[PDB]
């Protein structure tokens, strides 16, 4: 599913990640909006042979299992293959534990690159939320 901007705001909203870890959701839009284009289906390779996976591209290094990265963990003991759900529910939940993790968003390159010190509250304006 590719979601709409004000879309998957609310649906990040509704399952908590506004000011999760006091990112508010701006943060996480934005970090979607480079990770994936809000495209749920998003795969890429990483030249370690880990794959990101999802909304929010998750990698398989450590957060999710794709019987391909061998050394890898399953940190959020799931297939990779449920962060390419239509339902963002997997996602979000193994986002909470990889924001937990102690490098807070900057676990996502394209959040610390893109995201982080610009005016993210612009990713929610007009959202009716
Ligand atoms: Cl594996
Ligand atoms: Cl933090
Ligand atoms: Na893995």
């Amino acid at each position: 599913k590719v979601f709409g901007r004000c879309e998957l705001a609310a649906a990040m909203k509704r399952h908590g990640l506004d000011n999760y870890r006091g990112y508010s959701l701006g943060n996480w839009v934005c970090a979607a909006k480079f990770e994936s284009n809000f495209n749920t289906q998003a795969t890429n390779r990483n030249t370690d042979g880990s794959t990101d996976y999802g909304i929010l591209q998750i990698n398989s290094r450590w957060w999710c299992n794709d019987g391909r990265t061998p050394g890898s963990r399953n940190l959020c003991n799931i297939p990779c293959s449920a962060l390419l759900s239509s339902d963002i529910t997997a996602s979000v939940n193994c986002a909470k534990k990889i924001v937990s993790d102690g490098n807070g968003m900057n676990a996502w390159v394209a959040w610390r690159n893109r995201c982080k010190g610009t005016d993210v509250q612009a990713w929610i304006r007009g959202c009716r939320l």
